[PDB]
């Protein structure tokens, strides 16, 4: 089932929620990943006290051993998330702009009901220099109380992230272009009798002369007219992410103009085809992992797997014991617990304390 | 000359500028200081590998106290400035925000001509239940082509992030709410005769019947309106960011309900007072910058000044040739330079080579 979050808007409101949960998505990934990063710094960091604090020389390299594989993995883990999180926030801007657009014309797409003004009588004058009577308003408006945007249980379950993995993604949908731009209303003029400049009793907002002037055209002759109703209808569109063939975005700019709803396609297929790739959690590393991990091969050799079994342990349990488990339970003093020592104000000076 | 960029606030456009402008710097800050610790922490990688090709103890220590004085610093600075990037960036993301808002409304605003439909004859019918005649229009818009916001030399000038120092920025300047939210118009209507539901000649967008029906009312009876502008015009509105004593934000949330203007500044505000620390330029350390730091007193003792200048030079001369040229000047080679080496794939596969 494709298309489960875009196929929930069908409002101003749903767009916007989906334009801002799915740049919150792109943002979490982005955020997700430097976590990553930072929690192998800290990783390498407590390493680098362990080395220090070690006087066995084979111990030393074991630790040393981490230290070159997090720095490894990490550093160019880092390097290859720049692309990707450019293109990723590229698209999350371009959403929340987007969003915030919709949202102040829904503002003022709700104002639906004008008030008059009262108007001033006139003979001929333009734009109408053959009328007798003429019932000039000036300053009417239409103003809306604060509009929010409502979302059900259901609106918030299917326009969500969970529904944003690129595998499910083949369209946009969008408000169409006029709710951005048009101002729409429906007026009615209404005439009894003959109004002239002198019907110039103006208590009902309309141009009214002769008898009982009053509610309902109550004079003999009344000229008035009445903005009955403004706003512009919302209608939804659909944009393809993709080509035909499904590889290639769609819409890519440069091949001549483009409406709103085909540049963000082309920025949220961007954004979709972007992956992120998120190195091994340092902090959690098993024994495993590491032997099997390809850049231990070179290291273990520099410093192959029937040795890092001997460096490391011949069992994962032996492993977190020695190089897993002191950093968040072996206690440092000197005038707290490795991870956090190393992440502190005193970092730097607990590893110069014990390098000595 | 305080308010220099937000006294050249004095329309739409030059707010919308004004607003991204400040965003954009409150953003550079945050990337500035992030490439102040990235600096950082690739210096401490290149000195890492150093230590590891030393083969004499006292040039091993000192690489080891200038790795553990750049971790203190870089790992403090990067804890301190997480409170203050995040208030920077909820102003940039607010500001960013509203000059969406304001652009969505101009353009909108900009809605000024309006196009009739045809309309249809009636007799009396509401809200005209009095009228013999009335001409009635559905769905007359107004649109206006693609709007742009053009800005002069001085304009780029004035508003512009080298007036945007926190010293010097006192208030904000603010389109008033009107502008986002109402539909101002004026509209006249016209009769001529005695118009009735037979006044069925519309071929002038008006209701017209008897003689010869044509242009400016050439028929007998004739009724009719005409929308002859729209677009609400934009004032100008001034906001204080601190109050009256010059220490406090003046527009502090939580004390009942607030204005879009008041919201800002108050982000403006806290944005302004979140000061950045930055450390000291690893790459470009000198001498009297290190023996000078107060972290390195307990870090030389550990591995004064005295001492300091035994280890590091007795000029800054030396330092630089011994400490500071090796990162972007030595070539390292096994099967680069030493900084872009160790920022590099390779960067902790050349530590393990050279620990072996
Ligand atoms: C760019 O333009 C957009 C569109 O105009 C603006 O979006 C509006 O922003 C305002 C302020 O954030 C929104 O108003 C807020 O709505 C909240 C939710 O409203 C409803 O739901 C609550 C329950 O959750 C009901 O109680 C309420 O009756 C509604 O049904 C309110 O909770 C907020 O109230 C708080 O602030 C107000 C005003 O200060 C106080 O009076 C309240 O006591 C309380 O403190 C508030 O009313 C509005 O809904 C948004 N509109 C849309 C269409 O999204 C952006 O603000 C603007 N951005 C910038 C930066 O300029
Ligand atoms: C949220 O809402 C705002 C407000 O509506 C939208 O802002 C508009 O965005 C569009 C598209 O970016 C802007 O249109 C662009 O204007 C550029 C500058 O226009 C002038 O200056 C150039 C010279 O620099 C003159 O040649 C030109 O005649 C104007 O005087 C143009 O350079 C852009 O042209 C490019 O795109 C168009 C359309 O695809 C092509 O036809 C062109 O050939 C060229 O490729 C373009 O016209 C518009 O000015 C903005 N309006 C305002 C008020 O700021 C946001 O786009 C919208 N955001 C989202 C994400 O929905």
């Amino acid at each position: 089932a494709k298309d489960t979050a875009a196929g929930h808007v069908t409002t101003p409101c749903t767009e916007i929620l989906f334009d801002l949960t799915l740049a919150k998505h792109y943002e979490n990934q982005i955020q997700a990943a430097e976590s990553a990063l930072n929690r192998n710094y800290a990783a390498i960091r407590s390493w680098t006290l362990l080395e220090a604090m070690s006087s066995d020389g084979n111990r030393q390299n074991a630790y040393t051993g981490l230290i070159a594989y997090g720095i490894q993995i990490t550093v160019n883990a880092e390097q290859e998330l720049q692309g990707p999180k450019q293109t990723k926030l590229r698209a999350a801007a371009a959403l929340r702009h987007r969003a915030a657009n919709l949202s102040a014309a829904l503002q003022i797409q709700a104002a639906q009901q004008a008030t008059l003004t009262k108007p001033t009588a006139g003979g001929a004058q333009t734009p109408f220099s053959g009328a007798t009577g003429t019932c000039k308003y000036e300053g009417i408006t239409a103003t809306a109380g604060e509009q929010s945007c409502k979302y059900s249980t259901e609106d918030e379950e299917k326009i969500n992230a969970a529904h944003m993995n690129p595998e499910v993604m083949t369209q946009i949908t969008t408000i169409g272009d006029k709710y951005l731009t048009t101002i729409t209303l429906d007026a009615i003029a209404g005439s009894k009798g003959n109004p002239t400049q002198s019907s110039a009793t103006y208590a009902e907002q309309d141009c009214q002369d002769g008898g009982n002037p009053g509610p309902n055209f109550g004079g003999a002759n009344a000229l008035g007219l009445q903005v009955t109703k403004l706003g512009t209808k919302a209608t939804t569109e659909k944009t393809n992410l993709y080509t035909a063939g499904g590889t290639e975005c769609e819409h890519q700019p440069g091949n001549g103009p483009q409406k709103t709803k085909q540049r963000l396609a082309y920025l949220v297929c961007e954004a979709n085809k972007a992956a992120i790739i998120t190195p091994t959690d340092l902090q959690t590393l098993t024994l495993d992992a590491l032997i099997s991990a390809p850049e231990m091969a070179a290291i273990g050799d520099a410093l192959i797997q029937q040795l890092l079994k001997k460096a490391y342990g011949q069992t994962n349990e032996q492993f977190q014991k020695n190089f897993i488990k002191p950093l968040a339970a072996q206690t440092v003093k000197f005038k707290n617990t490795v991870a956090a020592l190393m992440s502190s104000p005193n970092s730097g000076l607990a590893l110069a304390y014990h390098k000595g």
